[PDB]
């Protein structure tokens, strides 16, 4: 199972966002943003290795004709460490929540964006901090387990996420 890291589906002009090179073509190099569950942008030949992670700026995004465009070249090297640091600690809390998927042996997609609307979701909508809201609270919860109380979540939903929280 598959799901982004945030709320939402796409980033928002000028975030900058952690992406996997996957190809590079005439116009510039395509990549899947592994924050927003692969899909595709493309860096502008202007703004620029197949295989490697790489933090880029998001120069412009059209969800009716389906573009977001990135450029490497912007993205400072504070913004970098921002970025890679958000995104360990958004790749943990995802790590968490497809283990507790499993352990719910969750089939389908759905499933896991619930748990995820549930629980991740609405620290980063509470706090208005997308990645490090469900970070800080998940590992929060370690010594605060009642920081969790208020999830619409069933008594094994909730126990297995603490179990999951702990293993880390
Ligand atoms: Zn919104
Ligand atoms: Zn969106
Ligand atoms: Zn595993
Ligand atoms: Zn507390």
């Amino acid at each position: 199972l598959s799901c982004r890291f945030y709320q939402h589906k796409f980033p928002e002009v000028e975030d900058v966002v952690m992406v996997n090179v996957r190809s590079i073509a005439e116009m510039g190099a395509y990549v899947s943003l592994l924050e927003y569950n692969n899909i595709e942008g493309m860096i502008l030949l202007s703004e620029l290795r197949i295989g490697r992670n790489e933090c880029v700026v998001v120069i412009r995004v059209d969800k009716e004709k389906g573009y977001i465009d990135l450029s490497k070249r912007r993205v400072s090297p504070e913004e970098a460490i921002k970025c890679e640091d958000k995104f360990t600690k958004s790749k943990t809390v995802y790590s968490i929540l497809r283990h507790v998927a499993e352990v719910l042996e969750y089939t389908k997609d759905e499933q896991l964006e619930s748990l995820f609307q549930r629980t991740a979701w609405v620290f980063d909508d509470k706090y208005k901090r997308p990645g490090y809201g469900a970070y800080d609270a998940f590992k929060h919860a370690v010594s605060d387990p009642s920081i969790l109380d208020s999830l619409d979540l069933n008594e094994d939903e909730r126990e297995v996420l603490i179990n999951n929280i702990n293993r880390r």
